[PDB]
């Protein structure tokens, strides 16, 4: 039980039980399941019973014969209770929230549904029929660790989670697929809107206090004015902006306060935004102490929150259905396909920079070499005009050929123009397209990074109910356990047994 | 409204549909985005440099926030003048900080829209 | 016969003749039509007979 | 191999960094005297040390 497999790496749970389910072995498990003398309960050196370990190796669909789930199955239904289900090891987590944490993909779908036609164990299903009426069944998943209304559970572990790369996939699945869209309908829809409404606010008013014509004078006017001018207007910005970069600034001094994968990984679903939203509120309150002895740089750091008040602006694009679709497949791009750009055309920048400027540099150049500005640095400036259509073409010579030297010229205009530009297009013609018919998933990601954090946001006693509360699955005394519904299809035809209700579809009465 | 009467030559108006379903939601996708660094940029480009004769006599001539404005998306499309001054900030390195806007939408706004269309169209 | 069909949704033609057909149970339609009680002419609150609704659900080959 | 391949670009960065600089600590101050050489007559430092670096690892290169 060593970390880094290629050290050998076994831990089936270092019971003689557990590895014949985990070798895939079905008749010693059943005679192992015989004796009187066999434990089940029993744990490990990290707590473990038979199914937490045998939840730590599936790994795969490809690489595995699909028997671990058939070995949950086996364990389960031969012998057990709530209690063998419902134990947590060392790490304080359900078994359920391992195959999570672990992100088992295709064993954490079986335990969602885990429905149980037999008659006398029913009770530890995860899945029930209430009504079959033809081929229009309605579905009723459990949900008693799946949403977020204790502490850690699957959902909260599902989306606060990095080094799993199968994150995207998770989120398909039924009991929590639908909930989530179930929690953003009903009031997350409208808790984002107001979040852009009052930012999209934010910014204009940033931007209007620096256009009331506000200079009027050498230098004194700051958009502070609480102290002599006469009318309305003037007062109401400021008790909007500034307490609006107050609280922006706390809610994420706080929220940068629980990530310890800050960069490692983290390349677009927490970095770049949590960061920027606070140095864009930093910036703003700084110019309180620029204001304090009129520091020179009171307006050239501020106006740089400006623009960076309007990047970060991008954020809220991730809610609108397909235009959220085109946020991400900018920010995968903008990171490592321009560094696969500048750490080239840099490099071909000043590659043939310098041929070209000393080349002509002996003499009085240009516009009376005694006094005006220019150096090798002025030839470099010339050269990125020429790439964009500025393209001013005043050029001399002392001693070398001239339009030799502008033939010269073109040695660069050949890369960068049809070359290294368009090989950033080929490299769009495969790249999108992958993530293209994949943003839909990694997108719907970032959707649920902020359903959470609306969660988290509102510790009222959340009178938005989001379940149906206590009925029944099936007992006599246990009424318990909260509920979900939802609809099925055709199909595959058999006679309904399992029903909880006289055929409804609404309520009766 | 003429182009209503491409529809009925045979691959005439397929061309007309291959624009037609583009022209509302693929520009939508770049205005949305375009403007958002248009008006993003814009503003911390202007304040830089506006404090006082910033360029040809500035007591009549006409000039502001707005012509840096114009003058940004001269400089996407090839008119590109580059007649430009200072009063009491970095030149060279503001001129630098327009290219800041120019790694946008010259190599990245406008070529995304062109790996939009290598999967939408062949599905069109 | 409910729309929105999350809202239960079965608008099979409200008679034991259709969803004889409706629910893919061949033999039972058979079984049906050799009885001489038996309508097939019969409409509904909407006015259908056993080849509307059976036009209502296919909505697919898959 | 990944050190001794980081090595080869370090010295070999560092080369034409040399290479660029010695071409512009303004060399010209004249009608055209200075070759970037300067193993004759001036003062300080630092004008020695980059023709024992660039003329060596442009000799060991070739
Ligand atoms: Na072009
Ligand atoms: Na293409």
């Amino acid at each position: 039980f060593n970390p880094k497999y290629q050290h050998e790496g076994f831990y089936f749970g270092e019971t003689p039980l557990a590895l014949a389910a985990c070798t895939n072995q079905p008749e010693i498990v059943q005679l192992l399941m015989e004796n009187e003398q066999t434990d089940i309960t029993s744990q490990d050196s990290r707590g473990n019973n038979i199914l937490h370990a045998l939840v730590t190796v599936a790994e795969d669909f490809k690489t595995q014969n699909d028997f671990v789930k058939r070995m949950y199955d086996m364990i389960l239904l031969r012998s057990g209770n709530w209690e063998l289900e419902t134990m947590r090891n060392n790490d304080g987590l359900t078994p359920l929230q391992l195959a999570a944490k672990m992100g088992k993909a295709e064993i954490l779908k079986y335990i969602l549904s885990r429905e149980i036609k037999e008659k006398p164990l029913r009770s530890l299903s995860r899945k029930f029929t209430d009504w079959a009426y033809g081929p229009v069944s309605s579905s009723l998943y459990d949900l008693t660790n799946v949403d977020t209304t204790t502490d850690n559970s699957v959902l909260e572990i599902i989306v606060y989670n990095t080094n799993i790369d199968n994150r995207h996939e998770m989120l398909t699945l039924e009991p929590l697929h639908t909930l989530l869209h179930t929690k953003w309908k009903k009031f997350a829809k409208y808790m984002f809107f107001l979040s852009f409404c009052f930012y999209f606010f934010y910014n204009i008013t940033l931007t209007l206090v620096s256009y009331y014509r506000p200079r009027e004078d050498e230098d004194l006017p700051h958009p502070l004015a609480l102290t002599h001018k006469m009318s309305w207007l003037q007062l109401l910005g400021r008790m909007f902006v500034l307490i609006w970069a107050t609280c922006i600034s706390v809610k994420e001094g706080i929220a940068i306060f629980l990530l310890r994968p800050s960069d490692l990984q983290s390349i677009l679903s927490d970095a770049w935004f949590h960061f920027v939203f606070f140095v864009q509120a930093v910036l703003v309150i700084l110019s309180v102490f620029l204001y304090l002895f009129a520091y020179k740089e009171y307006l050239a750091c501020l106006v740089l929150a400006m623009a960076l008040g309007w990047a970060n602006m991008l954020y809220y694009t991730r809610g609108f259905q397909s235009m959220g679709m085109y946020s991400v497949m900018i920010q995968k791009v903008i990171l490592h396909d321009v560094l696969k750009f500048l750490f080239v055309y840099i490099l071909f920048l000043l590659g043939f920079g310098v041929a070209l400027a000393s080349l002509i540099e002996k003499c009085s150049k240009d516009k009376k070499d005694c006094s005006s500005y220019g150096s090798f640095s002025d030839a470099v400036l010339e050269l990125f005009k020429l790439t964009i259509g500025l393209g001013d073409l005043n050029i001399q010579q002392n001693s070398t050929y001239p339009i030799l030297f502008l033939f010269l010229l073109i040695t660069y205009v050949i890369l960068t123009f049809v070359l290294l530009l368009n090989m950033l297009i080929a490299l769009m013609g495969e790249t999108v397209e992958n993530v293209s018919k994949e943003s839909e998933r990694i997108w719907r990601l970032q959707r649920a990074r902020t359903i959470l954090e609306f969660e988290k946001m509102l510790p009222e006693w959340l009178r938005s109910r989001f379940r149906m509360g206590e009925l029944c699955k099936v007992a006599d005394e246990d009424f318990r356990l909260c509920l979900r519904i939802n609809e099925v299809k055709w199909t595959e035809w058999k006679t309904h047994v399992s029903f909880l209700n006289e055929d409804p579809g609404p309520i009766r009465r």
